[PDB]
């Protein structure tokens, strides 16, 4: 498997996909898998390209998540061997992209392609969920696929992404949580003392920043707030003004949950009597994979393939997992050494890219057989 | 006086004087002035035109201060008489500025000359201060007269601010106070477990009080000092909480209680903060005595009715002419058209107020 996915992502990382644009990556890939009987179907939206492509007639639905961008290079006269070419020095392989993560989605299309040919009547569906915008606003990548897929009631039962977890040795992390985001947008409306609606709205901002909304748990830190704008009033003075916007972001935990989130607010906000619009952007979910089918047949898979047992860690990085939790799947993250991710001379070694794909292989046979 | 009067409104009517476009008004009454031996200085600043006036040289200083400048007029399709015609129907002369208050400053004008020719050796000084922006942002205005006089140690001991004040009837309302109006430009520095010692949070407990904090509850002759909130913005970055309040405040604080309040609040909260104070005008009240006889006699002699004396109800330059310490009274035309299409006012009227400052003057000087 080694060669195959070397080849492959090699290929990648010679496109020059700085996000949103995609450069035939999602193209070659969907002829590959077309190639074998996966059912192709494209979910662009505005500059951003997004492929959604499966095998298989039955749940479980097993997606292999990723992103064919990458972040720019930078002066690449200071890159050792230039970004694009995909030079090969000493079993290590450069590229911007190389490491984030083109080697580990060329070792999860190859894992597919290899279960597939093998298996042309196997159990569950196996998907590639595959964005060309992770890096940047990120607006119409993954999230535009889960909410087509949701508007649509579409599931996925189990999702890998695979972002580049690893720290010091292949193997030795895989994520198995992130975060939820949710932004209110309040709008407060209409601003005998104490009746001021600008003083009723220094009451709840006021309870709003000091509500405990919880402690964290063992695997994440407390949920945090930030006020991101405050807004009363167009600049001129000796105007009182009509309405008072306040911003406000969650990335919150497990603990909580989006509803839980926005009736506390509505709770709050008739507690101190006031009137309002609010307008909710909820930007992912958080996730945490427990002991399982799921966690055990990667933390397995990397053991039998590699003979590390994995450490399960939240955050460090980013990822679209947040995204794919929307849709209630369950996510897990694994790949490569992460420490040259978004550097000048980025890099990855091919020895590990042929391990990832034995190691995507063997999850796979563990979760369906 | 009726006919002088109203033969100067109507020059002056016909200028159309948005502000701070003068538009020559100034110019005419310069002019006039100029003839009967007054002391012209102009003092513009930027696009606004302000006028001095004085005949004379010791105290008491007496100033007439109202405004050439005038609010739009709207489509002049829906007035009955074209807006700067200034055309007289039925005893009354309808224009745009006709009641704010070029026909109370025509007065004005008109009695200052008729005293001064029948006295031309007569103690005081007579003044006039006239500015080409009251009706809008007014920084530039008789704000700008008042800080040169101020920076020349040049006093005004009486003003007479022609606004229109009367109420039903032509002197039935003088007004003899305003309250004063100071502006606060907050910027709270820092905005970016342990949750209560957040400058966010922090901020928010200054504002709580900032919005209910009462000043006080007025006096006899003022309604409390309120304090409006005019602006909020916030939003790694130089991060700050911009606040700008405005306090109209009666006699019950200064502008240094404010001030020495806001930083107490601030200061409470461990805040980090700068602040930048505009104080425009201070508040004043003319009570019983010299000046509010001058003027409750005039109107008392020409109409034979007393006025009430009130403080607030409109707008004008007072509170900044209160700045040098002069006493100050409005009094002026009925109010009710001012603002609107068919502006209008009683040449009945402009007369009575012409006999009304120019025996106001007699009554100060003599
Ligand atoms: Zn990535
Ligand atoms: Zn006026």
């Amino acid at each position: 498997m080694k060669e195959k996915v070397v080849s492959l992502a090699q290929d990648l990382i010679r496109r020059p996909s700085i996000s949103p644009n995609d450069e035939g990556c999602q193209q070659i890939i969907a002829e590959r898998l077309e190639k074998l009987g996966f059912q192709i179907e494209w979910m662009p939206f505005n500059d951003t390209l997004n492929l959604w492509a499966k095998h298989g007639t039955s749940e479980p639905v097993i997606a292999f998540a990723g992103h064919t961008d990458v972040v720019p290079t930078g002066d690449e006269n200071q890159w050792s061997s230039p970004p694009f070419s995909a030079e090969i020095i000493d079993g290590m392989l450069y590229g911007r992209g190389a490491a984030d993560m083109k080697g580990s989605l060329a070792a999860m299309i190859v894992a597919a392609e290899e279960y597939v040919k093998a298996n042309p009547n196997h159990k569950g569906t196996i998907a590639l969920l595959i964005t060309s915008d992770e890096e940047a606003t990120a607006k119409d990548g993954t999230i535009h696929v889960v909410e087509t897929l949701m508007a649509r009631d579409e599931k996925i039962t189990y999702c890998m992404v695979g972002e580049p977890s690893s720290a010091k040795n292949l193997g030795d992390v895989v994520k198995n949580g992130r975060r939820g985001s949710i932004t209110g947008n309040l709008y407060i409306q209409g601003i005998h003392l104490a009746e001021n609606p600008i003083h009723k709205a220094a009451l709840f901002l006021q309870e709003l920043t000091t509500y405990q909304w919880d402690k964290g748990n063992e695997f994440f830190p407390p949920t945090s707030l930030q006020i991101a704008n405050i807004h009363a009033g167009t600049g001129s003075n000796n105007v009182i003004p009509a309405e008072l916007y306040i911003q406000f972001n969650l990335r919150y935990c497990t603990e909580v949950t989006d509803e839980i989130i926005k009736q506390k607010v509505a709770e709050m906000l008739e507690k101190h009597n006031l009137k309002y619009r609010i307008e909710w952007n909820l930007s992912g979910k958080p996730f945490l994979t427990k002991p399982g089918k799921l966690l055990d047949s990667i933390t397995s898979a990397i053991e039998e393939t590699i003979g590390i047992t994995p450490k399960a860690e939240t955050g460090g990085g980013t990822s679209d997992g947040r995204f794919i939790a929307l849709m209630g799947a369950e996510v897990v993250e694994f790949g490569p050494l992460n420490s040259t991710i978004h550097k000048v001379n980025e890099c990855v070694s091919v020895e590990d890219l042929g391990k990832c794909g034995e190691i995507y292989h063997k999850m796979l046979v563990n979760l369906l057989d």
